[PDB]
This record gives structure tokens, sequence and C-alpha cells, in this order.
């Protein structure tokens, strides 16, 4: 009957809807840590550009929804500090009276997800240097550019949130700066699929600066440089983009089991080691499809799936995770970028024989108008063939092509097994044989 | 080492091009009725719209290139007129000369594709009563829009060709009139979808008359009229897309069977029932993935399939065909509409126990701007849930979800199983769960 959750956004809330409709007189209290619940973290940028009218559109579900419509105990401000699992009491500090309260449970979920990483460098804590992550973030970074004369941005770390941050001060007529400790951006595509990334930034005259090493944030009571070991460069704003980690260090002192990077480690009922504990979305282990181990690839598809799920085991509607395939897509100013499975530092890593085929194609009959170059690449097992991965780059027509992938690689098929899937064509979505299934066909 | 291949398009030259590629003591002759080998039917529609500059931008693979690089014995004006299957002779002949010639084959391929269906109405004869077929033909539609004063065009048949060309007819800036014997146009959707169809072309202006049936074509040397069961229309061009017909009457005398409308008979491995003669395309029978019956759904995509494989299999290189999914794309003014595996007529027929969900979402993330209506259906079994068949239509990303349902349906997944793959998010692109994904949850 008293059900505690963790941590009121994509997971949590989940988790609380599947509850609420599956067992009519359950106890539901949700501890979140902020003011604001159920809301798009993938619509920051797009609000920040411009392109969204304002933070306000982003709300999926009102905290008055929740506890008038579904009755739960919805609690705002309301930061977990520990929990006793043994009594099965869960310590909440409310953020402002700083008042502690205490939760009864008799099953819990931690749905608290990851924060983003600020390193420890000189001149962190300078106005106008900012992390990305929540609506209060956000509105910051409107703020600096509201009140502020911004010419000058510069973006640590070329990740998912940096590639989509370049363009979104790209679109506000800003001179954009990358800096990157690795050989290229876009780290989690293969070399050669880097190459137009870089050849997409750099078109749009955004500065890329590789195996640079960030030093300090020099400024008087804003940032004004970002020193590396390279260089000191004017930036008016700065975002700093270099990673998460799993909101997780309050449960020091539980039995939890977490991995090294602190995420909490689930079986495929989102159960932990601890009874009647569970854990879903950023701040739990993505059992991963094709390394068959699990990983952690923080994404919110993967979050609310999780989410649903450990909703579902918490009622005993037994219902395993099937897994992440690490799917990704990002829109990079003309570009979009995709991925799923494995590329080949992840095959390499675990020690699975492969081979790759790539492919310079076109998103549609090559006669029809306005079809576009698309590039694409799979990885596949030499010995089985089994697909491992793909990596999808194009104007248009790339997220059908890793949605296929991710199909394909969901069911264990075969690079050959590609061709013999009735796609659909016609002149203005596809060609006769899809880029995938060419190939396919030139895989060994 | 004699191969023998009768058409010389999609089905026939993939053929040709294995047997050549594997094999290089092979003699390979094909045969071609016409003088255009390796084009595409589906740029048809745009080269009379003028979307595409000519028909010379459709052409694949020219004749000079199969003789010179390949090394095929390519004959053009070759109709076949007999085949004796005892001797293995093959008797052409000339579309001009008239003259007789004869080919002796180890194996042959029947690879003659459908031809336009002309019902024997009165007037069908007069100049400006087209069907489209070949690039001649096309070539025959720009001759009445170029010598003739044309203002009001008639299509009869709402079904592929129909649709696709009343777009080209109301982008040519002409009164488009469709004449459907059937209760609605776009007759493989159902009922329900169908009405997404009728709203967009009368959006466009276009009349439709439906459970009307066509008796004469009125005029003197032109065309000027359509008579009908319900009335009599001014027509300047008409265009006749009623069916299509398998082009086998040539085989009558030699036991190769076919199914009741003509289509070859063929086994997993493109084989008739006749020792060393095969067949593969439009003119053959094609299985059916999900019906488990053989079918006959001429397309593109599946001729080149079964053309691929036919020639694999004639080099005893064992390869069977898995199937087509009846997976359709149409691009229809603003809409694209999609469908693939069973809908609910076919359901019916084949007295498979079944169930539909019906979405009305968006393409991508609702919040985002320029998302737009995404109308989803989805068949699937009553008892054990396995995924049928669906219908997408809208403006954007159906071709994505028709082909993401057309994987499920190759490996044959449980509508719920749709739940749990890892597909692409980004608020550009998707929302945070699919369209599918949403109408899966809704099923029981
Ligand atoms: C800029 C940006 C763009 C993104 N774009 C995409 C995208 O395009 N596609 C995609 O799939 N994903 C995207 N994501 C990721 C996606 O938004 C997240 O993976 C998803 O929100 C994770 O859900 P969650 O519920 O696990 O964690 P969160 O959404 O982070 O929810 C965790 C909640 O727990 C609360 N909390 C933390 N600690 C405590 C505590 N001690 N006590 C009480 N409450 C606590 C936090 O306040 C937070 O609200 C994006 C993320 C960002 C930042
Ligand atoms: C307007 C139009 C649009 C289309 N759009 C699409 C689309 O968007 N997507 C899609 O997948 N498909 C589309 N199609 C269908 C696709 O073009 C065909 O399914 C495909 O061409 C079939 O290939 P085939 O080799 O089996 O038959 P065909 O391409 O028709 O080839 C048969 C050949 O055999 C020759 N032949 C016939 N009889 C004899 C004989 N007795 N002797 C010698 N030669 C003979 C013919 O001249 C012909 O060249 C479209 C078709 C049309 C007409
Ligand atoms: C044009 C046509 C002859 C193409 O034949 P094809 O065999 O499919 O294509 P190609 O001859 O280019 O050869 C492709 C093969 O070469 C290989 N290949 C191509 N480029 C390669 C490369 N750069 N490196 C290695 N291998 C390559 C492919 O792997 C493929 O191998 P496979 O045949 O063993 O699977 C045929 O499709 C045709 O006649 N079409 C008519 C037009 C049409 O499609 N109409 C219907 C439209 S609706
Ligand atoms: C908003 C949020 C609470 C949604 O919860 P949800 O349970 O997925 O969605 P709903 O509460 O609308 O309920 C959906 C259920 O109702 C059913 N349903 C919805 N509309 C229906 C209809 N018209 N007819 C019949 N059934 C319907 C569905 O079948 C589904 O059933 P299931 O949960 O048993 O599979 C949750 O996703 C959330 O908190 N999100 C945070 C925002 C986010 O997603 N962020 C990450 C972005 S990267
Ligand atoms: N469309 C999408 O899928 C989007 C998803 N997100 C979500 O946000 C999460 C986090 O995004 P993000 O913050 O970009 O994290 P990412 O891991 O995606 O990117 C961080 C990048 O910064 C690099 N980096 C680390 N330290 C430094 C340094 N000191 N100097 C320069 N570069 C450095 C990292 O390299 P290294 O590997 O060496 O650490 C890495 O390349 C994602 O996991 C995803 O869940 C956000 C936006 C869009
Ligand atoms: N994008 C794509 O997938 C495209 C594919 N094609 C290809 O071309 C082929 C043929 O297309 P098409 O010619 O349109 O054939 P279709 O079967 O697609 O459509 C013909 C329609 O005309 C109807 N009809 C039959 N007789 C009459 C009549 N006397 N009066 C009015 N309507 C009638 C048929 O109904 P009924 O069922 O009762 O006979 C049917 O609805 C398709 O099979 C496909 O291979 C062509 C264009 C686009």
């Amino acid at each position: 009957m008293n059900y505690v959750i963790i941590g009121g956004d994509a997971a949590g809330m989940s988790a609380a809807m599947q509850i609420v409709r599956n067992d009519e007189n359950a106890n539901v209290v949700t501890l979140e840590k902020g003011e604001i619940y159920s809301y798009a973290q993938c619509g920051l940028p797009y609000v920040i550009s411009g392109a969204i009218a304002s933070t306000e559109k982003l709300i999926a579900r009102n905290v008055k929804t929740f506890r008038d419509k579904y009755g739960i105990d919805a609690k705002v401000r309301h930061e977990v500090t520990k929990v006793d699992t043994e009594k099965k009491i869960v310590y909440a500090e409310h953020t402002k009276t700083k008042d502690v309260f205490e939760f009864s449970y008799d099953r819990l979920l931690i749905a608290t997800g990851v924060r983003p990483v600020m390193p420890e460098w000189e001149g962190r804590d300078l106005q106008g240097v900012h992390l990305l992550k929540t609506i209060p973030d956000a509105e910051r970074i409107l703020k600096t550019l509201e009140t502020n004369k911004v010419e000058d941005v510069t973006i640590i770390g070329g990740g998912a949130i940096g590639l989509e941050m370049a363009e979104t001060f790209v679109e506000l007529g800003k001179k954009v700066r990358m800096i990157e400790r690795n050989d290229h951006i876009g780290t989690i595509y293969d070399g050669d699929m880097a190459e137009y990334i870089y050849k997409e930034a750099d078109k749009h005259h955004i500065e890329i600066l590789t195996n640079e090493n960030v030093k300090a944030f020099k400024g008087n009571e804003r940032v004004e440089a970002v020193e590396t070991d390279k260089g000191t460069y004017k930036a008016d704003l700065v975002l700093v983009s270099v990673g998460v980690k799993p909101n997780t260090d309050f449960l020091e002192g539980t039995n939890i089991r977490t991995n090294h990077k602190g995420a909490i480690e689930v079986n495929a009922y989102m159960q932990t080691n601890v009874q009647d504990v569970y854990a879903a979305g950023d701040c739990a282990t993505h059992y991963h499809v094709i390394k068959e181990i699990h990983d952690h690839i923080p994404i919110g598809t993967t979050a609310n799936k999780q989410g649903r799920l450990a909703g579902l085991n918490m009622l005993d509607k037994r219902r395993a995770f099937k897994g992440t395939l690490g799917t990704g897509i990002i829109k990079f100013m003309n570009l979009t970028l995709a991925r799923t499975g494995l590329n080949e530092k992840e095959a390499k890593g675990l020690h699975i024989p492969y081979k790759t085929v790539k492919v310079d194609s076109t998103n549609m009959a090559g006669y029809y108008p306005n079809a576009k170059p698309l590039y694409l690449k799979l990885l596949y097992r030499s010995d089985t063939k089994q697909l491992l991965g793909g990596q999808v780059i194009g104007e248009e027509g790339v997220d059908k092509r890793i949605d296929v992938i991710a199909m394909a690689l969901f069911n264990k098929m075969s690079i050959h097994d590609l061709e013999d899937v009735d796609l659909s064509y016609a002149p203005p979505y596809n060609s006769v044989w899809d880029p995938i299934q060419q190939a396919a066909r030139r895989a060994e």
C-alpha cells in the first residue's frame, strides 16, 4: 500500500502512473527536490533558441494534476538525504525551511536521474558559466542572454548537449567555440563518421578545438575568458557540457549496489539487491541487448520504459526489461546524426569479431528532385553476420534508417536478412533498395 | 551455360546481373519486347508533372552497358510468342520485321511483368485515352498535354496509379475527376483510414465519383466526354488506371502453372513446376509472410528481390524468397499514404481473429513547432497478439512508421513487443514514445 518514489520526472512519474492505474488502494508519495514535475528536458535547447515560446510548454503534467486527478501525494522541494532500508524509512529535507520529514515505505523506487558534471576549475562560479539540465538552468542561460551583451560563446564538451547547444547559439547569432579534450566532437561516432560532423560545424563557422584541456575561467563578477593549456579565449557565456553523474550519493550507507560511476544495479525487474527497493531511469544501469551486460546509457526513452516497468513490477505485475540498444539521435544544424548498437570502439573493447560496411548513398531515388546524400555505416559479426550497430548521418531520412536498424538489432537479425525485408519504396521516400539493404549486400 | 531471360526490366536484369557476376562462362541472352531496358516506372508520374526533366532520367542501365561491359546478349524488339519447354526453345518475333528467331536454353527465366488493363468500352481507342506503364505511354500523355487544349481530366480507377496521377494532373493545373466503382478511392485502405484520402482530394478540388460505372468514351477523333451509368462528363484527357494483368498469355500450352489471375506460381526458389523454368517479378506469385499463401502484389521492391533470387537460384546458389508483406507507399498531394501486412478485409477473408488500435497522434514532440498530425492503425491477432498489419497516413514521418511496422511483421513480433524497442527520439523527429508504441500500449 505504501509506495514511495524519489524523483518526479520521466522514470518516477511513469512508475507513479502505473501504480495509480493498477491499484485503487495504493498510497503514492513522490519526492521531488525541485519545484517542477514531468517536464521535457529534451526541449530546453529549443526554448533557449527561441523555437519554443517558453519553458512552460515543456511541462507534460502539472503537480496539481498528479494530486487532484490521480491522488498522488506529490511533494515539491523535498530533497531525500538518506534511506534506511532496514526500517524502511526515507528521510527528506525541505530545501527552503531545512525541516526533515520521514516517509515509511513498503516499496521504494529511486528515480533521481543524473546531474551535469562541473569539474573543479578556477572560475567555476563566475556569472555566465552554465550547466544545462533543468528548466531553471535554461532560464539562467536566458537571463545571461537578456542582461549581458553576449557575442562570443564557448562550449566545453562535444557530446550530445554540446552539439545541440552549438546549434542553439549559432541560431541566436553568436560566435561559437567548442572545446573537446578528445580527438573529435561527436565522440560516440567512429572516426570516419565524425568527419561529417566536423564539416557541418566548420560550414557554420563553429570553431572546434580538439585535444585541448580547460584550465580555468577568467573574469570579474562574470566570465570573460576560457583559459586552456593552449591559449586564452574571449567568452561572454560558457556552457559546460562535459557529462553527467548519477544522483545516488545519498545512498552511501545502504547496501544498495552501484556500478563504478554510481549507477544503481537493477535486475530484469528493476529490483536492486536490497529487498523492496527498485531503481529506474538515468540513475540505474541499463542492460544492453548487444553487449549482454549492464551498461549506463542515460536517455529519456529508456527512462520512461524503465519507469513504467518499475511501477508494473512494484505491483508484482512481473515483466522483464528487454534492454537498451544505445540508440541516440541528434539534430545538428542541417545534419541529423544517428547511432544505435555498437560502434567500433565498443566492439573492440568487447573482443567481438566484427566487420564494417559503409555506403555513401542518397535518402531517396537518385533521379528525384532534392534527393540528398546519406552516409550509412553498419557493424556486423564476422562469424555469424549478426548485425551489431549502425551510424547514419545526413540531411533527411536518417531517423527512418536508424529506427529500422534498431528493429533489426532488437530481433538479432543477420546483416543479410535485411535484404529480404519488404521495406517501403516510392521515389519521394526511398530507393528501390534502401541504403541499409545496399550496405547489407556489400557485407561478407 | 545457356541462360535465357524474358523481360528486360527490374526482375529480368536483376537476375542477369547475378548470373554474369557469379558465372564467367555463362551465355546470357535477354529478350525484351520494347526498346528500353532497366528503367524506373515509378518516376513516370513525376516526369509527366515536370518534376523530373525527362524520361531519359529514368534509365538505370542502358542496353549498351549490358552488352559491352557485362557481356549480356541483350536483345531489343524481341517479343516471345512461344516457349517449348520439352525442346527447351524460346521463340521470339521481331516487333518490326516480324521475322522469327529461336533461342535454346539450359535455364529460363520468365520476367515479363504485368500490363495495364483496358476494359472493352466503346471509344477506348480514341485519341487522349491513356494507360500508363512504359516510357512511351508517358510520352503519349505528354503528347496530348502539348498538342491539345487540356483543361478537364478524368481518371478511371482510384488505386495507386490513379492517386499519383491525380496529383500530377492537379499540379499541371487541370480540373481533375476520378471515377471509382468501389465505395472509396484508395481501396486497399480500411474505410476509416480512406476518409483521410477523400478529405485531401476534396481539399485540392478533385471530384470523386464513387460506386459509378464507366460505360463508354464519347468523341469523334479525340475524347471529349466520359459516359457513365450516372452521367456524361467533359474530358479532354482520360487516364485508365483500373489494374493490371500478368504478361503470361504466350505460355498457354506449356504446362507452366499459374494462379487465377495468370501469375506464374513459384516455389521458395523461384522455380515453376516445369524443370529449369523460373519466374520472378510482377508476372509471378508472391509468397505472403502474414497470409502464408501465395499472393499477387506486383511492386518494384519485390520484383528486384525476386529477380535477384531467381538469378542466384538458376546458378544453384540456393536461397529462399522470404516473402512479401504487401508494403506500399504513395505520395498523395500533401499526404503520405502507407500500408503493410493485412488490412481488415484481408484478415476477415482469411478468418484470422483480430483486433485493431487506432491512434490520432503527432509525427514528433507535440510542443515542437510544425509537429503534424499522424494517423496510425494497427491490426493484431486476438489470441497471440501477433502484429498483422498497419496503415499510416500523415504529412510527415509516415515512411519511418511503416518501415518499422514492416520490420515488426517480418520478425513476427507481438504487438506489445513494440513497447520494448529502443527506437530513436529527439524532439524534431519523434515523441519519447513513438506513435506505434502508444498504439501498442492501447492494444488488449
Ligand atoms: C538538454 C537535454 C536534452 C535532452 N534531449 C533528449 C532527447 O532529445 N532525447 C532523449 O531521449 N533524451 C534526451 N535527454 C535526456 C532525458 O531528458 C533524460 O534521460 C530523462 O529526463 C531522464 O529521466 P529520469 O526520470 O531518469 O531523470 P530526470 O528527468 O533527471 O529526473 C530525476 C528527478 O529526480 C530529482 N532528484 C534528484 N535527486 C533527488 C533527491 N535526492 N531527492 C528528491 N529528488 C531528487 C531531480 O530533481 C529530478 O527532477 C536530454 C537531456 C537534456 C539535459
Ligand atoms: C506509374 C507506375 C508507378 C510505380 N511506382 C512504384 C513505386 O513507387 N514503388 C514500387 O515499388 N513500384 C512501383 N511501380 C511498380 C514497379 O515499377 C514494377 O512492379 C516493376 O517494374 C516490375 O518489374 P518486372 O521486371 O517484374 O516487370 P516490368 O518492369 O514491367 O518488366 C517486364 C518487361 O518484360 C517485357 N515483356 C513483356 N512481355 C514480353 C514478351 N512476350 N517478350 C519479351 N518481353 C516481354 C516488357 O516489355 C517489360 O519491359 C510503379 C509502376 C507504375 C506503372
Ligand atoms: C539496374 C539493375 C540492373 C541493378 O542490378 P543490381 O545487381 O541490383 O545492382 P548492380 O548491378 O549495381 O550490382 C550490385 C552488387 O554489386 C555490389 N557492389 C556495388 N557497389 C559496390 C562497391 N562499391 N563495393 C563492393 N561491392 C559493390 C553489391 O554488393 C551488389 O552485390 P550482390 O548483387 O552480390 O548483392 C536492376 O535493378 C534493374 O534493371 N532495375 C530496373 C529499374 C528498377 O529497379 N525499376 C523498378 C523501380 S519501381
Ligand atoms: C507524462 C507521464 C506522466 C506520462 O505517463 P504515461 O503513463 O506514459 O502516460 P499516461 O499517464 O497518459 O497513460 C498512458 C496509458 O493510458 C492509455 N491511454 C492513453 N490514452 C488512451 C486512449 N485515448 N484510449 C485508451 N487508452 C489510452 C495507454 O494505453 C497507456 O496504458 P499503459 O500505461 O497501461 O501502457 C510521464 O511520461 C512523465 O512523467 N514524463 C516526463 C516527461 C518526459 O517524458 N521526459 C523525458 C523527455 S526526453
Ligand atoms: N539527443 C540526445 O540523445 C540528447 C541527450 N542528452 C542527454 O544528456 C546526457 C549528457 O550529455 P553531455 O553533457 O553532452 O555528456 P556527453 O557524454 O554526451 O558529452 C560530454 C563530452 O564532453 C567530454 N569531456 C569530458 N570532460 C571534458 C573536459 N574536461 N574538457 C573537454 N571535454 C570534456 C566527454 O569526453 P569523455 O568521454 O572523455 O569524458 C564527452 O565527449 C546524455 O547522456 C544524454 O542522456 C542531452 C542532449 C541531447
Ligand atoms: N507507389 C506505389 O506503390 C505505386 C505502385 N504502382 C503499381 O501499379 C500497379 C497497378 O496500379 P493501378 O493500375 O492503379 O491498379 P490498382 O489495383 O492499384 O487500382 C485500380 C483500381 O481501379 C478499380 N477499378 C477496376 N475496374 C474499374 C472500373 N471499371 N471503373 C472504375 N474503377 C475500376 C479497382 O477496383 P477493383 O479492386 O474492384 O478492381 C482498383 O481500385 C500496382 O499494383 C502497383 O504495382 C503504381 C503506382 C504507384
